[PDB]
């Protein structure tokens, strides 16, 4: 994903003029194609209508460029692409939160899972794995980043996030469906195992190990419901029919016609059409805009990052529920133990950020004395 | 459902532009019957026109011609579509969500309720294929795909979802309303029993499995609100006035008036009017866009594919309470297993996709040595 | 409710089309009376300015129909009906969404609450009888067509909702408030003294039937507020405003001047004025889209069916608690007891429905063997 | 708040047209200095044209009022205003739903908290007082109508929400914050003792309770949030710039010229411009809702009655959790003890609204025999 | 913030007219450098076409100013600042939902964990500055204000907020992963430890506190995905290069002419453009909300106080776990201890405000006695 939070940090002189400068991710590589297939067709209609076409051919031709240009409509493309790209923005964010993340469930069962023996540290590491493979199968499923990382399950096992027990377990179970709901059902049976076997105190603590994992199991069966079910086919031919249809007619409406014959509008004649380029990068832009977020997993610029995902993912995973299992840091008193009212300091370039607490909006109204007296 | 995710995973040269030949699914096959009754409606009355009206009938038809161009409207027209066809794609969206998947509860009844002997698996399979003849029972009320495969309760019997004691039951409680919440109640009395016989060791337990059944409840009660609360008719045909309304006018607004007379406008005379059929698909596919969305458990091409969905849940259900129950694959030490960072590696097509981690957007901010000093 | 969802559940030649013809809870039945008072008002005004008006009355007159036809401004009357519909359309789905269904208490209540005795009975039927009776209590206060049918408290106890010791026991606590909120109240005090008298065993049992009870007292509350709360009355005057008098403008400004004169579009006299009926319909039908929405708790025919709901819920509830607790079907093997893979038949209508399961937009990418090896 | 919602219970003719005839929290109270303030504006400048202008002045003026006019743009103003005014009532309407009500929380400390000795009593009433307290003290800081009822501590004091001894506490913690968080911490410690103590039997309730408790802290912190997060000051100023400067415009361009000199679309002069106070009226109203939903907690008269909610929290929970706990009505059998079917009756006035059952959408569907059977 | 919900609380004469004599936070200070930008860009072209240009120059750049101004399209310009500001809008006021406070967190520790002796107190210490450690190890990642106060993690450990051991340790735990996810984990074995060493008597009130605990996890997780996924950089150069297009068109279309050729629209010639200027101010304004809005956490005028918000939840969370841990003041009779209705007084000025309860819509329905009898 394309990061520019630090540059828009604060409203500057420019701010957003500066982020006309960048190259990856931009518009500006989204649409050169696009623009320079433009510019060819709009020249050689160009030359076309100033060589080939006769007298008669051109005054035919002129007509024509008065009438397409007359009905060159965008009120209702900016309507239909501002409806669009609104849904595929939202759906965009969507998809995004519904991304597994396993930091409730890992600090979970570092906790109650207990053991410092082996066979501790294996059943953790067991639990917290088949939450990770979980995760990762439903993403080399629903993203072309992870899958031509793990093209087949054998990779995931070359990889680490399946066992080889696992993979021939998998392999039997097979059903003609996707299979990523297989390691939850392998979490649910082996925390119940635990539990049985002592290594969780408490039921109620399998109850919450269990409710954050199948909170998880909900986030990928939303991500695979994005995936399946895209947005509508018709909605997105409808507004690639507009905006193509818009700049069809443009290719021979906002064509400059003769000077000579004067037409209204017409009157000076200049190489090229500054504001239907500007109309273009802009109405297509908006459109590359939706074209880029329909599929936030691919491998573009500005998609996710998947692969790092997976990768952060089960090192801190791994991490947590095995060493930082039971090795807490030694337990002081505070630099604030006696202090009734700790004050940390201020850096010299932060002195400025101090600010009075607010005590709401009504503490600066001023009554009479008569007006706060209380009535019988 | 109509699924082109692979096809627009990366925003690339026109890839929107290669959805134009689809044609399952798309606006093409939606409105080619309303276009060609326009086609035939509008050439009648061209025909008409320009034989049988006679010299004063032409010009007042002329005149007619001039005065219904003007007032073609459509800012309203879009804004009328937008506002709606957004409420019916968040309600579809809606609608897709509160489809009951009993994957939380597949994995709960797999893990809690205990037994390997015959009466543990009979009592887990009886209390997951009440969840599922929960979701077919409403399913099949909210749907026309489930309908025709279940028409009447007897092929549900057959179908092997509902047992024909089960069947003689439901017949017996018959109640003048839809009989979808009889399923949840049995699924409820049988986890109290099963409670109370030992299966299920402490009550904490009993208190998941229903709270994973009461949600599958509720999304079944908006599968079935969204079904009776359709939107609203007045708006549906509000939409539709405007829309057939505007493609009347234009029937004889936009028609090519003899260009002896000079109008206007109508100097040049073509055979077809290219934006009026463009102005056609724009506006018609967006109205079909709703037409297409607003139920979404029909049998069209772009619907759920609610069948496969219960199909599948039924396959799943009964393969992971029943073989996966108490089998886990065995549990040996992982790769990394003494590896403090795991680092799984790249494939050759995936080496670009290896990133830096983003370590916050105030990282790369630069201080003095006097700016990093604290202050009194 | 106007349900339509079986005539519009394919997207067909028309679909939307056949809904034009529908009387109830239509646009027609809604706006017939506006449309015959603007006829009147208009034709009125055509026949003073046809008669009474003298000639430079008449020229006056003329200059007048020409200024108000100008400023027949409606992109904006567009803008606001559309942000205003939006608002009521989202709150009149929230407002259902608000219903209170005892589905997922009463199963709770089958299941927990023990006995078969009289006693157990009787405690079971009041502990959902308090909750059906606080969802009648805000009902009766939130929508018309519910108080119509128990005017005053004594009906309630003729009608069964409350016995006459509830009666007296609600009217000894009688506040000047709304008295909604004694249900609950009753229904946990009940609930906790079963829990003391054995009849739930454990109480994670009675946290559970507790925590269902106050989702449907928030429930409620919303309701009660969605009725308190209404949408500003500055927000709708101001809707109102501006299309009534772009109707009271198109009152003169879209009369039909005398064709002697030969104004600027006015050359062709017509006897009715198609477009302005046509934009009376789209902009008054869209106006009574809210105002139909705005309660849907009253009496009208797209109005929620608050009294079946009540009584369904009654019977339901009822029936769910008392005869259904601990009756259940005969438990038997499955049809599917020993098919690994359960594949339930189509029928010949239905043949066509089966589709091939989606295994991810990855699983067609194709790579090659270098592709595919890990990178060191 | 203005309450309207039994006037617009049913879409009927002219029901938003009777309530134009309000005056309280109506557009008239909103904008009527407004309204003269452009009145006497407009017609100074009108008499400052006739009279002291010269001729040469004059013609200078007529050509800045056609110029003015050609620029009055309005489709942006209403975009802008439209969007804000969105903004402006979601957020009225979450602040709503942030309003904490004890009514969940007064229901679960009525039946767990047992004992009905002064000990119990007392330990009940303190529990919901604390909740009450946390509930002003957050309204005492968010709404200026509460804020004259208690201008200082000592007033909650006289008023009894707050006894002196938990002043007197709450004064010894004082910090340079607002100290609404203080009395959930005392629930919480107090709850806690109350286990301790055997009032609580079993812990499950005292999480019952304390989530009850956090639930409205959340909501309190929102409306703390709402209070000081503030709509962007630089958005406001925007879309008042925007409508100022659209009337400022107005004031000139709008002006009736001298019909003697005849220019295009000021033939004809009449004293009052109806179409700029149609405008006038319909803008500023816009405007003037979003200005009076800014701040819902105001004294306006479509604020909400926060100090009704007040006194109606208090009066509930103090009855609820005193009087109410552990007195129950008798628990006798139904009128419906042995009736199968309960049908409560219908008044004459209610009959019509008996409506059969809907069984989903798919009931009306035929297919034939064939159709029918199931294909191997 | 810059609040002025005081200012703005009822809707009196002008309230937000007052709003435009505001200098901090507004967009006066936002936009002053680009609007003297605009003024120095104009008046030299201006100055360029009045000297430097020659008679056929003039002629040549007349023709031009004509041209660009007719092009001035700006309901697009509009359409796409409208749907992205209220994108912007939204994320922001989800970005400061997301904010992490450990009211709900604080008052669980306070109560549940048990001990007055030096042990509890360094317990319950620990156990909420872990969680305040976790948020300001979020927020000096998320955000400019906190980074400037905690350059390095030297100066947390300076400030209190981390402990030298907890420094050492999480430098012993270091991958190449931004560590705010460490405090969580450590926070979860803690708090088992202490559920294992007997200060919390039961597991119920374990899970309570891990819940708390992990939502703050889950609202820290969403404060770093809305720093890491950043709106779409193509987005936002699309309505960046739609504005500034608009205006250094503007530059040459608004330009006022030389009146002796008297070119329609330019008869008059003023020294400024007042509309432009005006235009410039809305449009460019209505930018500058979205970019100020853009990245909240900045430490400009309108952005969150972030620092005040980590010294606050020090102080309260310090205050609340070890001062007021069992001590609760003394719990004595109200003043409505035996008063059935508490009827608080009124202030003389808040006497108004005193409201009759609202009973339901539906209460002022009046029916006659045979509509009010039931039927059979």
């Amino acid at each position: 994903t394309i990061t520019y939070t630090s540059q828009v940090a604060n409203a500057r002189l420019g701010s957003f003029s500066r982020l006309l400068l960048c190259w990856r991710g931009s518009i500006y590589k989204l649409l050169y194609g696009e623009f320079l297939i433009f510019l060819l067709c709009y020249y050689i209609i160009r030359f076309i209508y100033r060589l080939a076409l006769t007298e008669e051919q051109q005054l035919m031709f002129e007509k024509l460029t008065l009438y397409c240009d007359s009905y060159i409509q965008l009120i209702p493309i900016s309507f239909v692409l501002g409806f669009y790209v609104t849904l595929v923005v939202t759906r965009w964010w969507n998809q995004y939160e519904n991304l597994p993340w396993p930091d409730r469930l890992m600090s979970l069962v570092s906790g109650f899972v207990e053991g410092k023996d082996e066979q501790g540290r294996l059943l953790r590491r067991t639990l917290i794995r088949y939450a990770n493979l979980g995760n990762v199968l439903i993403l080399r499923s629903v993203s072309t980043a992870v899958y031509k990382r793990f093209p087949s399950a054998q990779h995931l096992v070359q990889a680490g996030f399946m066992t080889p027990a696992e993979h021939k377990q998998l392999e039997k179970l097979s059903l003609p469906h996707n299979m990523f709901w297989v390691p939850w059902v392998w979490f649910a049976n082996l925390s119940m195992k635990a539990w049985l076997g002592g290594r969780i105190r408490d039921p109620i603590l399998l109850q919450s190990l269990l409710n954050e994992m199948n909170t998880l199991r909900t986030q990928c069966g939303h991500l695979y419901a994005y995936d399946w079910i895209s947005i509508p086919l018709v909605y997105t031919q409808v507004v690639t029919v507009a905006v193509y249809s818009f700049f069809l007619t443009c290719l021979v409406g906002r064509q400059f016609l003769n000077p000579a014959k004067a037409y209204p509008g017409h009157e000076l004649d200049l190489v090229v059409p500054v504001f239907t380029f500007l109309q273009f990068f802009f109405y297509v832009g908006w459109l590359k805009v939706a074209e880029q977020l329909i599929n936030p997993f691919g491998e573009d610029d500005d998609d996710f990052e998947t692969n790092w995902i997976v990768d952060r993912n089960l090192q801190v995973s791994l991490l947590a529920v095995d060493e930082m299992h039971q090795d807490l840091p030694r337990m002081e008193p505070d630099m604030y133990w006696n202090k009734p009212e700790p004050q940390p300091p201020y850096t010299a370039a932060s002195a400025q950020f101090r600010r009075a607490s607010f005590m709401g909006s009504t503490f600066n109204i001023s009554l009479n004395k008569e007006e706060m007296e209380f009535q019988p």
